[PDB]
Formats: structure tokens, sequence, C-alpha cells
């Protein structure tokens, strides 16, 4: 009739069916439910990143087109989060993410650490009859929403991602979570840094004793008292603010108060005294060969600084097979560029796991650097820095690197430095031509063609 609209926005792929849930809900509380379905992540790969779009644009299309007044969010895998929210972020009106569940990713904890969530969603395990209750309530949250019009611009403000990015750095931190949470921030109309990042790994201890090199797993944190007591504990050191409002229409503060705290005995989140790294694991990294920035997680047992001779691989098979060769030599010090991995050159800076396996398993951890364009995603004991800005596919110093070339790696003054005259790399950067685009047709074109760097978080509509 002339009640309000609610667009109930999943992302699915053929248990219960939480959309029927939160329709019903909605509903029941005077308001009319529509349900929609997102594509979604779910070689395979370079199609991981740009989906993100898909799902910002897909949904920003279906709210504006039929003009819901509200939405409820259903992202399903975790992956499926972070482009939920840049539609939010868009339409800017009422909206509220419901986790799937739990079944180390940090990323809805951060978001309901942002307070897009009600209490406790994004730590309750999947298989909880308390998740099937919070979609069944979820109808009079969004009529809450709507009666006090809270925005997401309203609760994502500048001091929420700091809250967000103290969380991920406590739990250990993604580097992942600096793509996304620039890119949303980004969709609120929050201009959000690498250098921010930095700014809170420097003032942030490492907490969570979580594996693979930890003990725990992120549902384990459900069972003494899950994200609310972990925000309750966090709140009572005076390292997060509070006093932000949320999609519940009360604060943080407000919003924990009722429940449990940690339990005394619990080893998962160490207590400040005694922490795991008295500073966070994501560094920024710039220098002459990434003056745009890079990311890399550094948990101390690199040493503090690499110089080594430069070895360049334009794809990561390239690298593989020149180890397996017997080219990559112990006792010496070489740092591994694969290059031509980035936004474009990818495309879509695909996630690389060999690489840093390949390494381990050959006992080179302390003989070698790896550097990308792109990303990494295992762990290596040596330095595992990706993100490099700008790209090869652009024509940064990372396009320009020869094999014999120094380059240091220097995780105080963080830089990584190519070891070569300003004149040789203005001369390579002459004689460099690049190399068409992967794809002249069909999605991965257009993705390529509106992409920024990775130091923006990969946005695709012009960084603000």
């Amino acid at each position: 009739m002339s009640k309000p609209q609610v667009g109930i926005s999943s992302v699915w792929f053929e248990l219960h069916d939480l959309s029927a849930i939160v329709r019903d809900s909605v509903h029941r509380a005077g308001l009319v439910p529509m349900r929609f379905n997102s594509v979604g992540v779910s070689k395979g790969m370079r199609y991981s990143l740009q989906s993100r779009e898909l799902i910002a644009d897909g949904i920003e299309t279906v709210m504006n087109a039929q003009w819901y007044d509200a939405n409820v969010s259903l992202p399903g895998c975790d992956k499926n989060m972070p482009g939920v929210l840049m539609a939010m972020g868009r339409t800017n009106r009422p909206s509220i993410m419901v986790y799937g569940g739990s079944i180390a990713n940090t990323l809805a904890t951060a978001i309901e650490t942002m307070g897009m969530t009600v209490p406790g969603s994004s730590s309750c395990p999947a298989d909880d009859p308390k998740k099937l209750v919070e979609c069944e309530n979820i109808g009079e949250v969004v009529k809450t929403m709507l009666r006090e019009d809270i925005k997401p611009r309203d609760v994502l403000t500048r001091q929420a991602f700091e809250n967000a990015m103290i969380v991920v750095n406590i739990l250990g931190g993604s580097t992942n979570a600096v793509l996304h949470l620039i890119a949303i921030a980004d969709s609120v109309g929050i201009k959000l840094t690498i250098d921010d990042f930095q700014a809170v790994s420097d003032k942030t201890p490492f907490l969570a004793d979580l594996k693979p090199s930890g003990k725990y797993l992120m549902n384990d944190l459900y069972n003494i008292g899950g994200t609310p007591a972990l925000l309750k504990y966090l709140l009572k050191e005076g390292l997060i603010d509070g006093s932000g409002i949320t999609v519940t229409g009360k604060t943080m503060k407000e919003n924990v108060a009722s429940w449990p705290d940690f339990p005394s005995d619990q080893d998962i989140i160490r207590p400040l005294s005694n922490p795991i790294k008295p500073s966070g694991h994501l560094q920024i990294l710039r220098g002459s060969l990434a003056p745009g920035g890079s990311v890399g997680k550094i948990t101390g047992k690199e040493g503090l600084r690499f110089e080594g001779t430069a070895k360049c691989y334009d794809y990561e098979d390239a690298f593989i097979e020149s180890l397996e060769r017997g080219e990559i030599k112990k006792g010496e010090k070489t740092v591994v560029i694969i290059r031509y991995e980035g936004p474009k050159g990818g495309p879509g800076m695909p996630e690389m796991l060999k690489p840093s396996a390949a390494i381990m398993g050959a006992g080179l951890g302390q003989d070698v650097a790896l550097l990308t364009d792109g990303r990494f995603s295992g762990g290596s004991h040596g330095f595992l820095i990706g993100h490099i800005v700008p790209e090869a596919m652009e024509g940064g110093p990372i396009a320009l690197a020869r094999d014999g070339d120094r380059i240091v790696i220097d995780a105080e003054e963080r830089v990584v430095d190519l070891e070569i005259p300003t004149e040789e790399l203005e001369k390579r950067r002459k004689e460099w031509k690049a190399p068409p685009l992967r794809y002249q047709k069909g999605t991965l074109k257009k993705y390529c063609t509106l992409v920024s760097d990775a130091s923006h978080g990969c946005v695709t509509d012009g960084p603000i």
C-alpha cells in the first residue's frame, strides 16, 4: 500500500533460508518485503575482485530503480560482504547487514564493530537458532531505522573505520581489509588512506592468539562472549570509541552494556600487559620501487633489512618454474619480483598462494624476499609485500627492474628501493611499452578500464 518497501538483497549460490525468515519478519513489522538476489564470488581468481563491483553495482541498481525505502543484505559468503556494504553507501538509505554466521577472516567482526549489524551477528554461528531469531526480529530493527533515519553515512563515520582498523589490527590484520575498508569508506564519502592503516598499526598491539601461527580459531570467540564481549574488552582498555550510532538506534557502548564480558581465564585475546606483538603486523612501504605504496604483514622474524639481487617474473608460474630449475640459490639474498599481476595486469589482483608455499618447501624463507603488484596469500618467514603501486601494467618502477638490480627492503624506513640511478630509471621508462589489456571484450575489459590503483582500494567509479 503506502508502507515502506524493504529490499532484501541476497548473494546466493545453490541450513535454513535466512532470506525467507527476514521477509516474514519485515512483513510482520508492517513493512513490504522485496527479496532479490545478486551474483557474487561464492584464472577464476581474476573475476573475484571485480565481482565486488558487480555486487555494489547490481544492488545499487535495484535499490534505486525500484526505490526501496530500506535494505537488508545477506551476503552469505564472507567475500560478498564488501560489495554489499558499498551498495549501502551509495543509496545511503537505512540498511543493515545480517552475517550468515560462523562456519582468519576478520572483516565480519569489523563490520559489526562499525555498527552495520545487530550485536552478535558476526560471531553467532550459522548453526545456531539464535541466528534464526536474529532474522525473526530484523523487521523491527529496520522499522526503527526508518523512524529515526539511521543511514549508512550516519553510522559509517571516520571514527567507525578507526575502530574497524583497530579491531582488525587486534585480531592479526588483513591486507585485503586495506582494499575493502578503503573502498567501503570511499562509498560513504570518507577519505581513508594506506597511511591511516600505518598509524593504527603503530599505536595498536596484536592480542589474538589465532591460527595458523596461534592456538585458536575465530569460531572460538563465540563461546567466550563473541564480538560484543571483544568490544566490551577493547572499550574497557580505552582502545576504541563506543559513542558512535549503530543500526539499533543505540551507540556501541549502549549495545554491549547488556552483554556478558570475557571470562577471566580466557587466553584467546591477550591482555594489554602481555601482547603477542606491541605493534601491528600491517606495514606500509614506499621507496623508489613502490612510490605509490605497498602492503605487507611483518611478523618481526623477517629481520629489519633485506638487500638482495633482483630476479623478475611476468607471471606466477614463471617464478615457480625458475625455482624448480634451481635458478634461485641458497646463501644468496635474492629479491623475487612477480609483476603484471596487479588490478589491470592480473587482472583483478589474483591471490597467489604458490609462491610463498614453494619457498618454505625449499627452505629459502631467509634468502628470498617476495614482491608483487598483486596479492600473496600464504605466510612466509621472509618479506611478503604486495599491492605495489604503480603496478607493472601502468609502467611503475616495478616494471623497470631487471635481473641483477640491487633492491633494498628496510622495515624501519618502510621503503622498497630499486638501487639504480634515477637517470637510469627514467631511461628504462622511456624504453618500456605498455602491453595490451588482457581482455579486449567482456566484464574484465570494462573493469580494467575503470579500476584505480591498490592504494585507493581499487575503486572503479573515481576515488573521492
